[PDB]
């Protein structure tokens, strides 16, 4: 050195432009013509965001999709002459823009539109008004941009002020075959990009449940949040045209780490400080909480992620569905064994015996071409919020393609032995003998990954889709893919008599008590006599097992060529005072053989019906009509249920609305009226939750047709 | 209640549960008691000489993964293989368990086994037992707490915590099981065991060198780099995986907000810390990191580089620091970088706002890559200094330095990145006065032309370009090429009149004249009339710019089938008082042939040669008596300097340490002795820097035999 002073900026010339909030004002100047009046015919009912499909957005702002000819006019100050006049729109995006980082977009006047490039062509001059029609490459960064019309003079470039009313949201376009985002279905645009309104499915394989969740990415606000949470992860503008880095990126903010991301994750069934999970009833409260406190909401699970990151997609124009996985080897680290240790007696060691299977477990899909993969991997790719440990560390794992999982190609991006493992683990049953050394009994290839759905086209039917992430078990395809995967980050570290046992337990309403029975078949000539365990734990829906509630032993003499049964009846007594969040019960049978010390194992996962909230409407049900909705809810339980909050929601019904009464004592209903005055037209859907001081995840919901 | 997991994360090493000294379970004592326990873990003993781990300045045991090592149990009376059951113990972690490696229960085994941990009785006599016990060369990396336990029928006996016996294990290099295997004693001594490098800096026609500090056996540094690790909450079963642990290292080493080693700045005046050139190694940084436990300030990409190489080779990782002269750095994956250029020929410096590196530094870490085809395994290239990579401004790597040469960037981690890092062209484009942009011509031999790092045994530099690219225009080339724009490389644009154009630039000392000389070939048979430019920049060694500091521009007639030379001038005064630390010029040569318009563009960088510091010593150099260090300065400059920090270090000869001098006028002399008394005996070398107010930047050493 030896110094020319002040602080320098060495590491690059210009400051990374990482927020569409942020702008640059750009000169003015740099008989010709000059810009009187611009129209972007902008109206919802018009034809742009008509045929852009962007006609839904409670936005007053021109929103168009990218690949794809809108209309614009220009008033000049005399008529616009192509003997003399040069002139072009531009649309410019952060505080730092440069066209070589598309983030500058002179858009040339051409005397056709090309597939594939910015171009303006002129279609009509009349009087001193022109009308452009204005094709935005299909690659384009999706953001809020500001327009400028420029005109190119002797002395240099004359523009526009700064003009709010023309500021244009590109967003992706599942209609344009050139996009990344190309979706060749109507339907399933309607479904995946359009609709506002989801389902999720819980609860448990044998006794699915199905609740509503309010997307609302139409909503007020929404959209602008949606760029605001890239802007908080400082996201590169020039990277938010690509849909593989916008959906890695966005998910990554979805769980929040100290106070950065959006949702503070928490499964500690009370939450203090903030609202339980359970409670939400969709992505619009939270998402505008988000933006407007500017930190981390909290709390939420997993389907809240989901239900959060699936609005993300869809309102910036990513095809997305949430997915439920049946019973999923979460934080797997790419093991595929999951491991149940067992006493030499054969009763289960709770005291190794720590991994658990999520009785169910939410995440996202969203449709994309892979164009960084070899062919044939693009449509779904699997993204799941909820962070576990990956090759980075603890954090969210995707996008992953559907496809490459489904086929062990687990070496593509991103963290796909994590998604791959996370249905495709078996559980490993092992002795661990009073000496120290272990011993592997049996393996259960058939438990994790079992089904996994998701909301159905059509209506509020649930879809499987299980063959999507995996071949049928037994067959050359699903050898294939693990033979694959084992080479690829998948891992198996420990390497892999005639007596059948299984186990059925009753469904039951909150409450009752209900029926269990084993059942034994010995198919040998030979008498067996064993000795199982029943082993009944309280868990959360993670798996996560909180106490055993309910023990036993059963001996058991098996004739040669026989068939037994054994029934149980748990009451309502053994779990009542202790059942967490989501009621989810776990239950392990497990039985050794004296004659061979064979090994028989079994689990199962039950939750208990829980109660549904009465939605009910009168009134005219009429768009710009007050209609009044009333909210029931029937306490059945003898505790007095303290502080009840009720929530209301239903997208283009409501805002999402709470309620709280101190108590309802046992069998009383709570009512809560509503006056609303839809701004959506149609099938439409009002939504309940109750949480209270204990009971938990009550949903209801009631359909309604809203005339206009 | 903790419903999201069973066990909480066990992500840290320092962190420790108890174990029982006595676990029993069940009905119902003398069984063998241990009375001491021996490590044989003295420096000159055959352990640490063996696992070569005595250079450690660390009392307690340290080995390396995969290989033997001895141990003595004394008991309370004799061991005796009739009826006593035990076994050592290793644990790690305050959650540890057999399945996830963090509980190891280590059997005694009649002969040891390859791959796995067993140990074998050596020696019976009196009441003592010698054991030789190998670990798996999988095992964890990481500082292990170690037990013994005796087995009784109703559960074990244990021995108390003991910190005298917690044993360091380390990726082990010399194992040929292990990942991090590497077949011979020169590379293991040098990417291993040798703790001084050499940086190479300057720029490719002119290559400076200085010496670093990695300091990786010095007191405190392996418990700092195992306390990184636990700052970054790595997953303790993560700490076995060399790619892991290089993944999640280097995203540690730069500071984001209050997390890391290392805050970044370029500022060329850094308020409020030390100065990116002042440091002369590893080691008062890490050690101030581990104390205050907050980053530090400030670091650049070599110090980063230093940082992660003695982070690298003190768990055992094999590692080197290599330079990239004409780095494209914040590529984006794209392949091209612009210039922009006016009509007339000049350079458009408004618009030209990427800027090439003149060196850049990143780490390569030797594993094989098992989640890679095979072929990829060998030096896997790390950068810590961030770039917008696939999922944020983040470090990329590991990335198969083989994949990269081939141009197979689908491969994690992030190599479409450091792909284009040296294989980018830059592309030389007008930016005409009605806003169109006009490609004019490619250079593909600028970007990557040169990289380098420190030879085995010496100073010297070893090319090695070629591990990283083909020969230029040649079939191999051109696949890797078209290879890797199908798996995340870009090239954004598509792309003679036969005269050539060249330059070159005097190297110069810092205060002097120096000369450039163009020459134009006409290889036509046409004589043309040329406008030539020439704009000289200070620039900041990443190439960003501050002024223009000289302009020429000037006509040229060649002849047909011609050379015409044109000499330049640079007096001292035309930079002098300009100038950034490291000195560094750019020198674009631009022209244009009037006759077919035909653009010719040319770049160079050069940095003044900046003044050696002088060190010498005195007394007698032998491990353990006094020594005197004189380290002098002269300032050069005809200014005066403020506020001249010296640094002294040396590994094995002193603690890095510093001292002030107010200020030092015109042509005047500082003088520091330090009395230093060496620990390591051998070929060591004494390093010393030099930051003032303004100069900065300046180096020197002195090479020492110290006597045992
Ligand atoms: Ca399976
Ligand atoms: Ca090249």
């Amino acid at each position: 050195s030896e110094t020319s002073r002040t602080a320098f900026g060495g590491r690059r010339a210009v400051p990374p432009n990482n927020s569409n909030a942020a702008e640059d004002d750009l000169p003015t100047v740099e008989e010709f013509l000059n810009v009187t009046s611009v129209h972007l015919f902008k109206e919802r009912w018009d034809t742009n965001k008509v045929d852009h499909h962007t006609d839904k957005y409670e936005n007053n702002k021109l929103i168009v999709r990218r690949g794809q000819s809108f209309y614009v006019q220009i008033d000049f100050s005399r008529p616009y002459d192509p003997r003399r006049d040069l002139f072009r729109v531009e649309y410019v995006i952060g505080r730092y823009p440069q066209e070589n980082k598309g983030t500058y977009i002179p858009v040339p006047i051409v005397s056709e539109l090309q597939s594939g490039k910015w171009g303006a062509k002129i279609v009509m001059r009349e009087d001193r008004s022109v009308r452009l029609s204005i094709q935005s490459s299909p690659k384009c960064i999706v953001g809020k941009f500001r327009m400028y019309v420029a005109v190119w003079t002797p002395y240099g470039v004359l523009r526009t002020s700064r003009n709010p009313e023309t500021d244009t949201y590109i967003l992706f376009n599942p209609w344009c075959e050139d996009d990344a985002v190309y979706l060749d279905n109507e339907k399933e645009r309607e479904e995946y990009v359009l609709n506002d309104i989801g389902v999720i499915f819980y609860g448990e394989v044998n006794d699915i449940k199905t609740r509503s969740w309010s997307y609302g990415q139409f909503e007020d606000g929404i959209l602008d949040t949606c760029l605001y949470v890239m802007d908080r992860a400082q996201m590169d503008l020039s990277g938010r045209g690509n849909p593989i880095k916008v959906s890695r990126v966005g998910s990554a903010m979805v769980n929040a780490k100290d106070d950065e991301g959006v949702l503070v994750g928490s499964w500690d069934n009370i939450y203090a400080y903030g609202v339980p999970p359970s409670a939400w009833t969709g992505s619009v409260d939270i998402l505008l909480e988000y933006r407007s406190s500017e930190n981390p909401v909290r709390y939420g699970q997993c389907w809240v992620f989901a239900g959060v990151f699936n609005t993300f997609l869809r309102c910036l124009g990513i095809p997305a569905r949430i997915v439920t996985n049946y019973f999923s080897a979460h934080d797997n680290d790419a093991n595929l064994q999951m491991d149940i240790f067992l006493e030499e007696d054969g009763n289960v060691n709770s005291k190794l015996t720590k991994d658990s299977v999520w009785n169910y477990h939410c995440w996202n899909e969203a449709w994309m071409t892979r164009p960084d993969l070899p062919v044939g991997f693009g449509g779904w790719q699997a993204v799941d919020s909820t962070p576990q440990e990956n090759s980075d560390g603890m954090y969210r794992c995707g996008p992953a393609s559907v496809q490459a999982i489904k086929h062990g190609h687990v070496c593509f991006q991103f963290d796909a032995p994590f998604v791959f493992a996370e249905v495709n683990s078996d559980l490993i049953y092992i002795t661990a003998k009073k000496d120290g050394t272990h011993v592997v009994e049996n393996v259960d290839a058939t438990h994790i990954g079992k089904l996994i759905v998701t909301k159905q086209i059509g209506g509020d039917g649930m879809m499987d889709i299980t063959d999507t992430y995996k071949f049928q078990e037994g067959q050359e395809e699903e050898r294939l893919a693990l033979e694959t995967a084992l080479m690829y980050g998948a891992k198996k570290p420990l390497n892999t008599s005639n007596v059948d046992m299984d186990f059925e337990v009753e469904n039951a309403v909150l409450g009752k008590d209900f029926k269990l029975s084993i059942t034994f078949r010995n198919n040998s000539h030979n008498r067996y006599t064993i000795t199982a365990y029943l082993s009944a734990n309280i868990t959360f829906y993670t798996g996560v097992p909180k106490a055993e509630f309910k023990k036993e032993t059963f001996d058991v003499t098996l004739e040669p060529l026989s068939f037994k049964k054994e029934a149980v009846l748990i009451q309502a007594g053994e779990y009542m005072g202790q059942l967490l969040e989501q009621a989810s019960l776990h239950f392990f049978v497990t039985a050794r053989i004296n004659e061979t010390r064979d090994v028989l194992a079994k689990q199962k996962s039950t939750v208990l019906t829980i109660p549904e909230i009465i939605i009910k409407v009168r009134g005219t049900q009429v768009v710009g009509s007050d209609m009044t909705v009333t909210v029931q809810f029937t306490n059945p339980l003898k505790e007095t249920l303290r502080n009840v909050w009720v929530h209301l929601d239903g997208p283009g019904v409501t805002r999402p609305m709470k309620k709280m009464f101190r108590e309802i004592r046992p069998n009383s209903t709570v009512q809560w009226e509503e006056v609303c005055r839809p701004w959506v037209s149609g099938h439409r859907k009002l939504i309940a939750s109750m949480s209270s001081d204990s009971l938990r995840h009550v949903y209801g919901e009631l359909d309604v047709q809203i005339q206009r």
